[PDB]
């Protein structure tokens, strides 16, 4: 049993819900919250803007202090960095970015990273401002990720279309 609330269930391992990931991060303060980062941490918008933004800018100081040290990550890859005031851990995952010209295939390696952690609080990889599909990253999700993971998607209208389409 955990705290997650009003999810539906898609898969033995795979839930959805309407919800800001800002506020359900502040709500449920999981183990684990995905960021949906770029390879230089650079939070500027779409859901890292706003995870960046409700920790008051000290989830941006953590991440630059990494680069600095560590340099860029990989498309595809993450690193655990402190969740702050929302949560034990921030997982940053970088899926590609199609707005940038990112090979599609490296959406399975970003949602492998999630099968590193029992149970995640986490957006769709790629979708948004980056620019895949969320039909195509939720099924990625749900036959790559093998751990519980706790999706949340902000737009009421993507996630009735998301549920609606799943197979
Ligand atoms: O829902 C949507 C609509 C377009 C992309 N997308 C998911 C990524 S954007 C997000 N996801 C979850 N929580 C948030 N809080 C502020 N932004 C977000």
């Amino acid at each position: 049993v955990n705290s997650f609330s009003g999810y539906l269930k898609l898969t033995d391992n795979v839930y959805i819900k309407n919800a800001d990931i800002v506020e359900e991060a502040k709500k449920v303060k999981p183990t684990v919250v995905v960021n949906a980062a770029n390879v230089y941490l650079k939070h500027g918008g779409g859901v890292a803007g706003a995870l960046n933004k409700a920790t008051n800018n000290a989830m941006q100081v953590e991440s630059d202090d990494y680069i600095a040290t560590n340099g860029p990550l990989k498309v595809g890859g993450s690193c655990v960095l402190s969740g702050h005031n929302l949560a034990k851990h921030c997982l940053h995952v970088v899926g590609p970015n199609v707005n940038k010209g990112e090979d599609i295939q490296l959406l399975k390696s970003a949602y492998e990273n999630f099968n590193q952690h029992e149970v995640l609080l986490a957006p769709l990889l790629s979708a948004g401002i980056f620019g895949a599909d969320p039909i195509h990253s939720l099924r990625v999700c749900v036959d790559t990720v093998r751990t519980n993971v706790y999706l949340a998607v902000f737009d009421k209208n993507l996630y009735d279309k998301l549920v609606s389409s799943f197979l």
